[PDB]
C-alpha cells in the first residue's frame, strides 16, 4: 500500500517523459535495433498522444514516478492507420519501427480476428528496477486492464519485445497470438529493417480476453 497508482493527466506529460526516456527508452529493442539510437519526436509524441484517452498510469513512489504504462483504444481501423503512419515516415527512425510495427498490426488485426469492436493495446511499460519486490509492472497491467473493463472494452493487446514484458503478462494470464522474428522481417528491397542488440529475436504480441 506503499505505491500510488494514478491516471497520466494531459496536463503533467512533460515528466511521464522525463520517466520513459529514463526506464524505457533506453533499454527498448525497436528504438536500439535502429541507428539514430534516439527516439525520434514523433515517436515521443505518438506516446503521449494516447494520454487524452486517460489510460495511460503512472505508479509513484513518494510523488515520484517510479513506473508508467502507456496504452491507447485501437479499432479494426488500425491496420489502416499503422500502413498510413509507416508510408507517411519512411525512411527514417520511425518509419523504420512503423514498419515492423504495421506488419504486426497487419498480421494480429485483433478487432477482426476475435470478432471484438475494440481492444485496448499496451504501446509502452516502463519499470525502475531499483525497486525489486514492488509489482510495479504487474499493478499496472492490473490497472490498464481494469480500466480497459469500466470503457467496456472486451480485449487488451500488447506487443512484448524483451522477456520481462513476456514473462509478465504470461504470468496474468494473457495468450500468445503471433511471433516475428527481427530476422525474418525485411522490407521492400529485402533489408532487414529492425536489428536489436542481443538477445533480442522476435516480437510477440499477447492478448488478454476481458
Amino acid at each position: 500500500d506503499d505505491i500510488v497508482v494514478r491516471q497520466v493527466d494531459v496536463g503533467e506529460t512533460e515528466q511521464l517523459m522525463t520517466f520513459l526516456l529514463a526506464h524505457y527508452y533506453p533499454e527498448e529493442p525497436l528504438t536500439a535495433g535502429t541507428h539514430p539510437p534516439e527516439p525520434e519526436a514523433a515517436d515521443k509524441e505518438f506516446l503521449l498522444s494516447n494520454v487524452p484517452f486517460g489510460t495511460c498510469f503512472v505508479a509513484l513512489h513518494e510523488g515520484r514516478i517510479v513506473a508508467a504504462v502507456v496504452a491507447g483504444p485501437k479499432d479494426s481501423h488500425e491496420p489502416e492507420h499503422m500502413a498510413e503512419e509507416a508510408r507517411k515516415y519512411a525512411g527514417g527512425k520511425w518509419g523504420s519501427i512503423l514498419h515492423l510495427l504495421s506488419a504486426v498490426e497487419t498480421a494480429t488485426d485483433v478487432c477482426r480476428r476475435f470478432s471484438v469492436p475494440s481492444c485496448l493495446h499496451v504501446h509502452a511499460l516502463g519499470v525502475d528496477p531499483q525497486l525489486r519486490g514492488r509489482n510495479l509492472g504487474g499493478r499496472l497491467m492490473e490497472t490498464v486492464a481494469q480500466r480497459g473493463r469500466d470503457l467496456g472494452h472486451q480485449l487488451v493487446s500488447v506487443d512484448c519485445t524483451s522477456v520481462y514484458s513476456a514473462r509478465l503478462v504470461q504470468r496474468l494470464g494473457y495468450q500468445l497470438i503471433n511471433t516475428l522474428r527481427y530476422v525474418d522481417h525485411l522490407d521492400a528491397s529485402g533489408q532487414q529493417v529492425i536489428r536489436p542488440p542481443p538477445p533480442h529475436e522476435s516480437v510477440q504480441t499477447f492478448v488478454l480476453h476481458l
